[PDB]
């Protein structure tokens, strides 16, 4: 099974490499991670928290991460060029807090001792794209407020704060709302707006949870109450809409079993998101995803990275 013949057969076209951020397209970097190596990384489900992680599996340019001491049903995949993982000792040097592996207390964890008691190695520093050596995102500092879209199913534009900054990105948090809604962005995200955007758009702004007298939430009053400043307008450099067109083919990670990447097709589009359909499967599986999501790639990504591509259901 090659893409050449599948295109010839379906009389289809692939989404050009130029439509992808090149972190989604780069295939020539070597994956240096090895089974057993230990490191630090955020919990996808709680992006504001850091844990000790172990490389559970290596496949192509990807790897499965395991929360030391916890159940294997929490393992998740990332690409080797993921900005959400860091080398051992990162949190300490960056002043971040670490959630100790199951069984330890924050006051009894030292990499030195830990590696020795587990007879393991820390993944070398030269594998991580993110280890705080980069220039912070311009104009976005911890404590600043803004309006951002929360994937609350359905989505809402809520009052939010920058609660963490790492290298070139920041973490958006929704005031007094559940932690799990946080997400890392950069200044060009299409989901963030400056304080006051909603009012100027004539849209409803969702105030903090249980904020007294929600109906009359007032940004100026709130910034006064918190002493927080608003992310300055100039800092927002929203990116242009993507140019993926319907029917273009590409490769996407199966979110029913992320260990697998299938042949995919653009089913529909919006300004910043595309709808994935896995060739040969029901449409019940279609799903929307941001155009810059790290789990979609140009055709041939698997082959070039040594990862198995699942052909359309035959």
């Amino acid at each position: 099974w090659s893409w050449e013949s599948y295109l010839e057969e379906q009389k289809a076209i692939t989404a050009p490499v130029s439509l992808f951020q090149d972190s989604q397209a780069v295939t020539h970097n070597k994956n240096g991670f090895k089974l057993g190596m230990k490191l630090e990384g955020i919990d996808p489900q709680h992006p504001s928290m850091y844990f000790i992680l172990t490389v559970a599996e290596v496949c192509g340019y990807r790897l499965r991460l395991h929360f030391d001491g916890y159940s294997e049903c929490h393992d998740f995949w990332v690409n080797a060029n993921s900005p959400d993982i860091h080398p051992a000792g990162w949190f300490e040097k960056t002043g971040h807090k670490l959630q100790p592996p199951k069984g330890y207390k924050e006051e009894e964890f030292s990499w030195s001792q830990y590696l020795r008691s587990t007879r393991a190695q820390a993944a070398p520093k030269h594998l991580f794209v993110s280890q705080s050596h980069s220039p912070p995102p311009l104009g976005f500092q911890v404590g600043m407020k803004l309006e951002a879209v929360a994937r609350m199913n359905p989505s809402l534009v809520c009052v939010a704060s920058v609660t963490d900054v790492v290298d070139s990105r920041f973490l958006v948090h929704f005031d007094n709302w559940d932690d799990t809604y946080d997400y890392w962005c950069d200044p060009s995200s299409p989901y963030i707006h400056p304080v006051g955007w909603c009012q100027k758009q004539g849209k409803p702004l969702t105030p903090p949870q249980d904020y007294p007298d929600p109906d009359n939430f007032c940004w100026e009053k709130y910034l006064e109450e918190t002493g927080a400043s608003a992310v300055p307008t100039w800092a927002f450099k929203v990116r242009p809409p993507h140019s993926f067109l319907v029917n273009m083919k590409l490769e996407a990670v199966d979110r029913r079993n992320p260990a697998l990447i299938r042949v995919a097709s653009v089913e529909d589009v919006e300004d910043h998101r595309i709808k994935i359909h896995f060739d040969g499967w029901s449409h019940g599986y279609d799903f929307w995803i941001d155009a810059d999501h790290p789990d979609i790639h140009p055709a041939g990504w698997c082959s070039k990275t040594g990862h198995p591509l699942q052909p359309p259901l035959g």
